[PDB]
């Protein structure tokens, strides 16, 4: 009987044990919560399926946010199992890798632009919509994962900075739209962490050595710290907070410039 | 021989004499600038043609930013007449009217989302791409028109707030990509102004009366003030300014709350 | 002893049961923490003495933040009782009441400015300094209470918005200075709450009805919501968070404007 | 007959020809404006006299902003000569040198804190107060100089970041207070420039070499660019802009991190 004793949460975005969604579910489950999970397609089905079993869960549903139907169906199927929900966790983001390696103006084609904002920004809205009925039942909350690359230019993040900026806008518009139903909508601007989202980025290690050099805490954050922060926002202790972007980056965002 | 004696500028987004692009072109031409124009489709050709000649210009090219080819071709044809360019003004934006009338989570369908970010956000980048060669010739600048609904939730702006947030992020990513070539990329966060962008918005009228009550200057801004500010950002006096979001809103953005 | 099992915390700024520090101390003690308290002068001593005892504490020390000596003594005396500290909560703020009633520029005198910035902004730094030794012992954290009037113009806040702006800056400079010692420095930007800080503000009730009308959650925050958030920032779950300004305002900060 | 034909502006803060105030006066005077000048004390009197003489001005008044009388007197004396004013330029800032060399928590004593916010933050309000009557005559404007060190932690800026945060807050509270009378209150967040404000800072060259390495334009800004930007804000072209913090930093503020 911890903090989330009796609470339910759906965790979309578990791709590996390094995924941020993993540390969240772990932190949430640690406090007594019951978890549900989605996977983008069959290839991930079996992996997410027993990630669920780690958390005492057998609720694993296919949800490709690119498909409108999959979203509603994934929530249709979930309505079949659960009465309501105390929160939905959206840890999804993607852009064609070519748009993230090279010059912004060059690699940012129309299609690469379309994909980035659809999967990474609109999905949180489409999910929030399909998830709205179940969230109201328990005055649940909504949580997404953003990155300060929306507010500040990082090399090679490119259209993902545009997407995250759009996402952050959606959080405010969702929190404002869903605030009347007791549904808090918040986001976490988490520091850089080497997950499966770092594959293909040749500069990452230098970037990590760099973030380590600038962060006020002189270190990079972990999915546990992120998970605990997510755990808080999804908790009754975070009842008075909506539309907030919380920076779990070791204060990195607050530094103008560091010793050479 | 005024301030822009001998400078050239392409004005995309002139649809009538109310268009913000119109008040900008007015300010530029007033200071000796040379003007070129595009139109979204044939229906506007004769109207833009008519405005172009009004400013001593006969350079009018079809440019539907939804079409990749139309963008580059409009710039291909423009290269035939002009050597280089000192600045590109991006006053274009659009989202399906249904996505701008009603509840955010509800009315924001996937397609309305795609269109909003495509026409209003990606186009400035695609244009920025197609315009680079002419900009490099004269170390021109880039200017777009944003709205503070990206930073704060306004009713009925909905997916346009996500788009403008993406746009404003792109400005930073563009200014950073094109900064090594002397090309300044900036944006103006202009106060609300009753142009053809207000068609279909039933609440616009009350919205305008509100800004009037809150803006520190107790008034709404004009396309002249926006045009005069745009004229400046496109001017050598703004040489030490890139990636800047300039708020020409009579200070409304800086007010937390006003007398009841 | 749940989250704050075995932790010690000094709470300066307990003036009544409505004080934000009160709801904070409540949340901390609720989670098993041992509490210490300061009082500004003799008149409050017996109340703070009594306030400490409500939380199983008899460690009550005089701390007038205007006096450098009074500051250090309270921590000298505290050093006598406690080895180290897991966090210091700075819930202090003050400006001459005249500076908060009328137009900002008329009422903003030099001394009212001096007092406001002295007591409300420098105090967190002087305290952070005198408290540094005890924080290093346990790598404690620092927490202060800010107000969004620093980022946005509210009527009658006047020099307190300038002071809060300085304070919020100090948090970043403190978090960066004390971050190498494991001391996270954060702040909570709490929504408006009718505490003893509302005495003399004739407009409070209308303002409270206003935030109630604007906050996405359609309500005003409580010292419990504020206290729980402080509990988090003072908790190991907030280990990856420093220099952060956390908004416990029911998302009010995220609303550009709502139907009036 | 340029842009400021017939406009008057007072330039407080001219200490040398490198001072930002100098490049502004030059830019304003270049466009036909008439100039007045103050000096902090006797030692600078003859020097300010000489610069005023450069700009066709012999209006030089003693103004130590630390003395309330000097402020009002300087404006009393100025009111005698000029009818009204189209703008007041506040280019003053100071903090005890000891508070700007070392660790923030250490060197920030109570007095060093008092002085910094007094001279650098309160002066703009006291001057804005003493300047209000002359500004109303011509619907003048107010301009101050801020630094992004208020929003982000720079090494050794320390308490000056708190002051700049207060200063920047005052701009909004001033712009909001004076906006109803047509007086626009704005500020320029100018990049680092080696003026007489850099004396005693051993780290400057590395800091400057860094900004040069990070600034999107790969260069540092000049007082001419700042002066031209100030000229704009003090101009009718900036009529729709109040309470705005304009970043003349070569876009440096918009960069999260650069190639190592
Ligand atoms: N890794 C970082 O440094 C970082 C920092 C800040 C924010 N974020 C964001 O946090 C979120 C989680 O990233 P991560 O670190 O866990 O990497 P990850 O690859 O381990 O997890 C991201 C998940 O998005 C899923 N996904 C992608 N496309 C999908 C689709 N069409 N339908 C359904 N699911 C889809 C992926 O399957 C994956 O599980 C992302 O949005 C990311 O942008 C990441
Ligand atoms: N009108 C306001 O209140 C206001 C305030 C602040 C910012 N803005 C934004 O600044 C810009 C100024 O717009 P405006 O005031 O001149 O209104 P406007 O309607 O007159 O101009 C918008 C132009 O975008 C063009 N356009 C739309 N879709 C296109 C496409 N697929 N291809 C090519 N062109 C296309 C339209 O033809 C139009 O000329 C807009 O982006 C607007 O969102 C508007
Ligand atoms: N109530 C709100 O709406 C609100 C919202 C956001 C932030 N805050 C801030 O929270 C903090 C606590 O205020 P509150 O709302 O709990 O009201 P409060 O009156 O109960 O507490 C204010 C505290 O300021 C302390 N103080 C003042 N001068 C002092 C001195 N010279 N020496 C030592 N201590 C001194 C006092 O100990 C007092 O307890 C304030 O800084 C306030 O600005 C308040
Ligand atoms: N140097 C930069 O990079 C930079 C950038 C942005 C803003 N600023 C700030 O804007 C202003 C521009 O500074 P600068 O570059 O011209 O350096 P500067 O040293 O040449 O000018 C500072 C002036 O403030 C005057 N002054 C100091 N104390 C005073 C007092 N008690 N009363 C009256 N006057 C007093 C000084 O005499 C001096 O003329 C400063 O406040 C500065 O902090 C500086
Ligand atoms: C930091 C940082 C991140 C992590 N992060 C904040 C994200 O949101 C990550 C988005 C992201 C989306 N799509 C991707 C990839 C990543 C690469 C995985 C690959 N498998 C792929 O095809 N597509 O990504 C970066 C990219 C460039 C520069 C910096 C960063
Ligand atoms: C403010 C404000 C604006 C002006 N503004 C800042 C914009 O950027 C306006 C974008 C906008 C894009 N697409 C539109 C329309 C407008 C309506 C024209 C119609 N013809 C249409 O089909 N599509 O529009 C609003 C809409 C709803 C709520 C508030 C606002
Ligand atoms: C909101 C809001 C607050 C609460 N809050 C966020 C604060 O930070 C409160 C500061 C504050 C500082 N000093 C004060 C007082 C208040 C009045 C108590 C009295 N005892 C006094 O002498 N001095 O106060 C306001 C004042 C004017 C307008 C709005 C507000
Ligand atoms: C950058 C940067 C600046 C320039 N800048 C933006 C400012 O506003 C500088 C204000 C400033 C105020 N007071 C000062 C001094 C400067 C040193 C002159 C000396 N004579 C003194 O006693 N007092 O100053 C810095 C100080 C430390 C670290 C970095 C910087």
């Amino acid at each position: 009987q911890g903090l989330l004793a009796g609470k339910r949460f759906l965790i979309a975005g578990v791709a590996s044990k390094l995924s941020i969604a993993y540390g969240i579910a772990q932190a949430l489950h640690r406090e007594g919560a019951e978890l549900a999970f989605t996977y983008p397609n069959e290839k991930l089905k079996k992996r997410v399926d027993e990630f669920a079993e780690q958390f005492g869960s057998k609720l694993v549903f296919p949800c490709d946010v690119a498909v409108d139907a999959e979203i509603d169906n994934a929530f249709a199927e979930l309505a079949k199992h659960w009465d309501g929900v105390d929160g939905v966790v959206h840890s999804i983001g993607f852009a064609p890798a070519h748009t993230l390696d090279g010059d912004f103006t060059d690699v940012t084609d129309r299609d690469g632009f379309k994909i980035a904002h659809d999967i990474s920004a609109y999905s949180f809205v489409a999910m929030a919509r399909a998830a709205k009925p179940l969230l109201q039942a328990r005055q649940g909350c909504l949580l997404t994962l953003t990155y300060q690359g929306s507010e500040r230019v990082m090399p090679n993040y490119n259209v993902m900075g545009m997407a995250k900026a759009s996402l952050e806008a959606g959080v405010r518009y969702l929190a404002s739209s869903l605030g009347v139903d007791g549904i808090r909508v918040n986001a976490i601007s988490a520091g850089p962490i080497r997950t499966l989202a770092a594959s293909g980025i040749k500069s990452f290690r230098k970037m990590l050595d760099a973030n380590e050099k600038v962060a006020p805490l002189k270190r990079n954050v972990t999915i546990e710290e992120v998970g605990n922060a997510a755990l808080f926002l999804c908790s009754p202790w975070a009842s008075g907070i909506t539309g907030e972007i919380l920076y779990v980056d070791a204060g990195f965002n607050t530094v103008g410039m560091s010793q050479s």
